[PDB]
């Protein structure tokens, strides 16, 4: 319950390119190596030769394989990518040796989605039905392997910052950690939805309408490389880290970088989260060691968004965190892998169900 040694170190990566799983698609396996993403909900996989592909899923040559008739078109602002549904077994090499079958989007064609020079090949979408392609009804992964399986209803992530980290499926690792975990509730089932209360820069407050903390949403997302914040909030930020730092102007829209030759000139930022009691919460705080993202030349690692705020890499390269579906809470914990990163509390704050943004 406390000890998966099988699945610690089971994720690699590149810096700004996302963590990566190895999974096998169909019988006989074949092997893929698999973004790991908690802002999507879609297990969708290379099926064409791709130029930028190692590899891809080849569904001739799988016996299991069942097609479903049914295309999915899944749009960005920048590009896109689509796909042909249908089931196949699937596995976790470096998971809970467990073999289930999942919905699968095998992708024929795409915009901007595969990287140049990445070494993974699909996307594993870990979050809730209601935000999967084309609808709800479309089961995402982790859904379909707690349904099939005695595997808990929970996953978490050590991200360590080319790039390693840990994805125990089914449970925790205590080694992962020190100290204690921390939790706060999700708001709603569909993205990791979170409430954010209150927010410091060097330990002073922002003095904004918490509401606007999750201007749209606020969510945790191993998708997104930035800390993203709403737009107000963002201006706000900025402004107090600027003032806590007295740089080009366009370092901080992220329209250009900063280089030195190969810290403390900036401030530490906490974040209050909605804690499991009312009139509770706890604090993480992150250091400008997460924000300031190397490429010696840095990138701002925070960023405005009109999508709500978004705990990305940033953020979560401090912490084990912990997506406790069970009881709908995501955990958190100083990281045994990232001044120091902190999670502390009880804090007392009223009026947090305010926080929280309505349509
Ligand atoms: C992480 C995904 N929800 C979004 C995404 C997809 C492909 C890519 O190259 C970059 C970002």
């Amino acid at each position: 319950r406390g000890s998966f040694v099988e699945m610690v170190d089971n994720l690699r990566g590149k810096s700004g390119q996302g963590y990566y799983v190895e999974m096998t698609v169909g019988s006989p396996p074949q092997t893929l190596n698999i973004l790991v993403d908690t802002g999507s909900s879609n297990f969708a996989v290379g099926a064409a030769p791709h130029p930028f592909l190692h590899r891809y899923y080849q569904r001739q040559l799988s016996s299991t394989y069942r097609d479903l008739r049914k295309g999915v078109y899944v749009p960005y602002t920048q590009g896109k990518w689509e796909g042909e549904l249908g089931t196949d077994l699937v596995s976790i090499p470096h998971g809970p040796n467990v073999t289930v079958r999942a919905n699968i989007a095998a992708i024929t064609e795409s915009d901007k989605f595969f990287i140049n020079g990445s070494n993974w090949e699909g996307i594993l979408g870990l979050a809730y039905a209601e935000i999967a392609r084309p609808d709800d009804s479309l089961e995402p992964f982790f859904d379909s392997l707690v349904k099939q399986t005695h595997v808990p209803n929970l996953f978490s992530l050590q991200l360590c910052g080319s790039v390693g980290g840990s994805m125990i499926i089914g449970g925790i690792d205590h080694s992962l950690y020190t100290g204690s975990l921390w939790y706060t509730p999700i708001r709603r089932e569909w993205y990791y939805e979170v409430i954010i209360v209150r927010v410091e820069i060097n330990g002073q407050d922002l003095k904004m309408d918490c509401k606007e903390y999750n201007y749209d949403k606020s969510i945790v997302d191993s998708g997104t490389t930035n800390l993203r914040l709403p737009k107000k909030v963002f201006e706000a930020a900025v402004a107090s880290i600027k003032a806590a730092s007295s740089f080009p102007d366009g370092f901080w829209l992220g329209e250009q970088l900063v280089c030195w030759q190969a810290w403390n000139i900036f401030p530490v930022i906490s974040l209050y989260l909605m804690g499991e009691v009312t009139n509770q919460s706890f604090r993480i705080t992150i250091l400008p060691q997460q924000y300031l993202r190397p490429v010696d030349c840095y990138k701002f690692a925070i960023s405005q968004s009109s999508t709500g705020t978004v705990m990305g890499a940033v953020i979560m390269e401090g912490f084990y965190v912990v997506f406790d579906r069970a009881r709908k809470r995501i955990g958190f914990a100083v990281s045994a892998c990232h001044r120091t990163a902190a999670v502390e509390g009880p804090f007392v704050t009223l009026d947090m169900e305010d926080c929280g943004y309505n349509i």
